């Protein structure tokens, strides 16, 4: 029934250890409602570690890098004065985790008490009890001042994550004595600069300065630069009950006052937050599971489970109004007809999520790829043929590569009538590139293997849109275009197995044709970003077929996939080739189906989400949160990659807009998408006793794993609905269709799948 009481949202919200935000939020909500540590944070604005808090921001990216997303529009308590624009540092109160609460829609804390004037603001006795809540896309304040306070809000217009551009605030003083106030945040994120549109008004009367770049705090009552701000002003008699509510629109403050009206009304806090909530037990009860003492002894691996589920509601965010109207990267208001619009994108990390998406919310899922297929359909209409990067965006957002095996995996699953998918088309085309004349002689980008098997993908992904759109000899090019990664730079030999058994390998290889040198477990060598050859050399996971046979054939691909897990030396953390730190082999741990070995993908299923492993690598060059370098621990570790801790993940192991959340999750139930831009999924370790997925009609999937266990996750047999099973991957079609799949598991390796009917590959289809 609660759900929301087994989410965990102070998961990975430590340091550098998945930079996931406590944030108050609605499913898939604009408005994140995140505290701010001060004088440290990770990349949302909270870290865990620290003892301070200043305010609450309401724009934020989940799970991102750099120095993370959004971060606009800060509210900063206190019962101090200014008489100029607020240092930063007076906004510091002391918290304690002792006196801090929060869940699926809400967060709360209790703020020590800070007074005085200026430089001179320091500690005061008393607590600001701090409440937000969120709806998606408001965000809720109700505080309580000390007696004898003049409480008082800043809004801090200059706070961005990474680069504020510009800013603007106006005033308003209504009949009622309360303040509203509304303007523009300009922000920057890794490629591209974004605009919101906020309102925010007060529910007691108040007083109001702002401030401008000047630095000078006066009456005026609109300022428009990049620093500005604004300072609200309660009487004492209003110190118990304080309220602001705040709502954010790509498309405009009137419409930002609309939907406010729309959304929030007369409603109180204590509805609002009771709303979202609701929202969020409909949304995470879309899975329903059963787990017994044998598989989860703790109770911890169910909270996991919803934690991670909660997570993958996240990103994109709905950047729709309550009217049905989105803003386009044309910069103009456009309906989104029929469908949710959805936004914020950080395809190059988390392509694969979708794919688990639309198994568990398929109306979701079809809302998002149809938004997508929209922006890149408005890009195509400006005719300026340029990249997205050099528009401005309608909420924050990261990168767009990889778009084209996104919309591709929805039309391998079945979906049609994808408005607007004749225009994203060239889009998508120019977002892929084209092969120089050199390059599309000789077959690859010489010294470049990652950008050659990144292309493979994306032009696998684009000939599913473009037979989609009966561009058939286009489709004919793309897939041959797609196999030259795989024929082309998997080196014979390589590797040599223990027995002499030769293993090819994706390697550099110069203009000319000869091979280059190169380290192929070193971080980052060969030009490849964020990991190493044997990580990328599964990379074209469209054609699998193709790659067993340029590995050298079956043999060959069984002991290379060996090799990659460590096999032959259990013990030894420097033999792990795998990482799971990062995205790039997210599907190598269920390769070994491919090879003829399901027992060893069950395995490294359940150990790598549920017992410790150990780990060879990080997602960057080095951390100084754990002795590291060159892109390693260093040593080796072993240790859990998933915790239900503030140090949710590895050290430097983002979740990047919920991708990590994500897999936890399709991990669980079994089923994971190793070829995104198909219609199938590669079969796992089941977690649960039982678990259902409900769909909108009532129909349910439900995955069944009897007599499963910490030491019980192997597979002995399975049935699919009432009938002898005996492949080791499932299409979409029965999963969504409400089929019953039960496993019988067991605490030894079985054969159980290795006469599997061969799964996809693009070469064989
Ligand atoms: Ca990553």
């Amino acid at each position: 029934a609660d759900y929301a009481s087994l989410v965990d949202v102070f998961v990975g919200t430590e340091g550098d250890f998945g930079n996931d935000m406590p944030a108050a939020q609605a499913p898939n909500g604009l408005a994140k409602v995140n505290p701010r540590t001060t004088p440290g944070r990770n990349n949302t604005g909270y870290d865990y570690a620290q003892s301070k808090i200043s305010g609450f921001t309401h724009t934020n990216l989940d799970g991102v890098g750099g120095s993370g997303g959004g971060g606009d529009l800060l509210v900063v308590p206190t019962s101090g004065s200014y008489t100029a624009r607020p240092g930063t540092g007076t906004y510091a109160h002391p918290f304690s985790h002792d006196d801090e609460d929060a869940g699926p829609g809400f967060y709360s804390v209790g703020l020590g008490n800070v007074a005085g004037t200026d430089g001179a603001i320091t500690g005061a006795p008393g607590t600001i009890e701090a409440e937000v809540a969120a709806a998606t896309r408001s965000g809720v304040h109700r505080y309580a001042f000390p007696a004898g306070s003049t409480p008082s809000l800043v809004v801090d217009l200059e706070t961005n994550n990474t680069s504020r551009r510009s800013s603007s605030v106006q005033v308003e003083t209504r009949a009622d004595g309360t303040v509203e106030l509304s303007g523009q945040v300009t922000g920057y994120f890794y490629n591209a600069a974004y605009t919101l549109y906020y309102t925010a008004r007060t529910l007691q009367p108040a007083t109001v300065q702002t401030w401008g770049d000047d630095d000078r705090l006066v009456d005026a009552t609109a300022q428009d630069g990049v620093d500005t701000g604004a300072i609200l002003t309660f009487d004492p008699a209003d110190a118990g009950e304080i309220g602001l509510q705040v709502t954010l629109s790509p498309v405009s403050v009137e419409q930002a006052r609309i939907d406010q009206q729309v959304e929030l009304g007369d409603l109180s806090f204590d509805a609002i937050r009771d709303r979202t909530r609701a929202e969020w037990n409909a949304t995470l009860g879309r899975v329903a599971i059963d787990a017994s003492t044998a598989t989860d002894p703790t109770g911890e691996l169910q909270r996991l489970f919803y934690t991670h589920l909660y997570r993958m509601f996240a990103m994109p965010m709905n950047a729709t109004s309550t009217s049905g109207t989105y803003r386009g990267v044309d910069g103009a208001v456009h309906a989104a007809q029929g469908f949710t619009y959805y936004d914020s994108w950080a395809t190059w990390d988390d392509f694969r999520k979708f794919s688990v998406i639309a198994y568990i919310d398929p109306a979701l899922y079809r809302d998002m790829v149809q938004s997508l297929v929209y922006l890149f359909a408005d890009a195509e209409a400006t005719g300026t043929g340029g990249g997205l990067g050099g528009f401005v965006h309608s909420v924050p957002t990261v990168r767009w590569e990889r778009s084209s095996v996104v919309v591709a995996d929805a039309i391998a699953k079945g979906f049609d009538g994808f408005d607007r998918l004749d225009e994203a088309y060239p889009a998508l085309q120019r977002l892929v590139g084209q092969y120089s004349a050199d390059e599309l002689r000789r077959g690859y980008v010489a010294g470049n293997p990652g950008a050659s098997v990144q292309r493979g993908y994306d032009q696998y992904g684009l000939s599913v849109i473009a037979d989609e759109l009966g561009l058939t000899e286009e489709a004919e090019t793309l897939r041959e275009q797609a196999s030259w990664p795989i024929e082309k730079l998997t080196k014979p030999g390589a590797w040599t197995a223990a027995d002499g058994t030769q293993v090819g390998l994706l390697t550099p290889r110069a203009a000319d044709g000869s091979w280059q040198s190169a380290d192929h477990a070193k971080f980052e060598a060969a030009g490849l970003y964020q990991g190493t050859l044997w990580q990328y050399h599964w990379y074209d996971a469209y054609d699998m077929d193709a790659l067993v046979e340029a590995m050298g054939g079956h043999e060959a691909a069984r002991l290379g996939m060996r090799h990659m897990f460590g096999e032959h030396a259990p013990d030894d953390g420097k033999a792990m080739l795998h990482s799971n730190a990062n995205e790039i082999d997210l599907q190598a741990p269920y390769l070994f189906n491919y090879t003829g070995e399901p027992s060893l993908t069950q395995k490294w299923a359940r150990a790598i989400y549920t017992k410790e492993t150990w780990n060879r690598y990080i997602a960057t060059g080095s951390s100084s949160a754990v002795p590291s370098g060159g892109g390693e621990f260093t040593p080796p570790l072993k240790t859990k990659v998933y915790r239900l801790d503030p140090r949710g993940m590895l050290p430097t192991m983002d979740n990047d807009a919920g991708t990590m959340s994500t897999m936890f999750v399709a991990a669980a139930v079994g089923l994971f998408p190793v070829t995104a831009g198909s219609s199938q999924f590669q079969v796992g370790s089941p977690f649960f006793d039982s678990t259902t997925i409900t769909y909108d009609d009532g129909s349910a999937f439900t995955v069944t794993a009897d007599g499963v266990s910490e030491d019980a996750f192997y597979v002995q047999s399975a049935t699919l609905d009432g009938a002898t099973f005996g492949n080791t991957w499932v299409d979409y079609a029965t999963v969504v269709g409400g089929a019953d799949l039960a496993f019988r598991m067991g605490e030894q390796p079985s054969d159980w799948g290795t006469d599997t009917a061969p799964a996809f590959s693009m070469s064989t289809a």
